């Protein structure tokens, strides 16, 4: 009705100088660990090889890694989260020659280096504990 559905699955082409930007907001911040999910899939379906996964747990800390195969790979992690509850946030995933560059609100918190080459990934996917408004890859 007034926000798009979640989970939400985006077809994308990336390349070196796009930003996939999520517009959204933090929602059942009451309940004991809300989450916000943000994978990047090398093909359509949920099965697919996920070249990033950005998984934070708001209030606590972000997880990002990897999965090839069904594997999940080395764990990054940071607590540096600075959502607020019930208020919008703008999520900016930079492409980068080197990494994907992570902003929230325009503030740098974590830069996840390619394992693979992003023209590799084909899908956008948004889960978990928010209102989602827009999805866009600029640039």
């Amino acid at each position: 009705m007034s926000s798009l559905p979640v989970p939400y699955k985006l077809p994308v082409s990336l390349s070196v100088g796009s930003c996939v930007i999520i517009k959204g907001t933090p929602i059942h911040s009451f309940i004991n660990d809300p989450q916000l999910q943000v994978d990047f899939y090398t093909d359509m379906d949920e099965d697919s090889d996920i070249a990033f996964r950005f998984r934070v747990h708001f209030g606590n800390h972000v997880v990002m890694n990897r999965r090839e195969f069904g594997i999940w790979m080395l764990e990054e992690t940071t607590d540096y989260v600075p959502f607020e509850d019930g208020k919008q946030f703008e999520l900016c995933i930079y492409v980068h020659y080197n990494e994907y560059e992570i902003k929230v609100n325009g503030i740098r918190i974590y830069g996840f280096v390619h394992r693979i080459p992003p023209s590799f990934v084909k899908m956008v996917q948004v889960s978990r504990d928010i209102s989602l408004t827009s999805v866009s890859v600029s640039n």
